Formats: structure tokens, sequence, C-alpha cells
């Protein structure tokens, strides 16, 4: 699985760590995250994210 980052703010989603405070457990592929989950830092949605390489 790949990290994704928010291209509006730098927030890196790391699949290893999930985002547990918002319901996304460790091991959750970004593409498996609920499409109504927001960047925990800027409060925008998945669509401002891109795959990291
Ligand atoms: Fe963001």
């Amino acid at each position: 699985m790949k990290k994704y980052t928010c291209t509006v703010c730098g927030y890196i989603y790391n699949p290893e760590d999930g985002d547990p405070d918002n319901g996304v457990n460790p091991g959750t592929d970004f593409k498996d995250i609920p499409d109504d989950w927001v960047c925990p830092l800027c409060g925008l949605g998945k669509d401002q994210f891109e795959e990291v390489e």
C-alpha cells in the first residue's frame, strides 16, 4: 500500500498507521477509506489527495 498526501496541505496519510481517531484503522488502503473521510489537518476530502511514490 502507498502513502497518499494532501496536495492542499502536506498531510500524509500512512496506511500503516491508518487514521484511528476518525475511524480508519491501521492497514486501511486509502482506496478503502470512506469517501466522506476528510483530511484531519485541513478538513478537505479525499479528492485533494494523491498517491505518493
Ligand atoms: Fe489537507
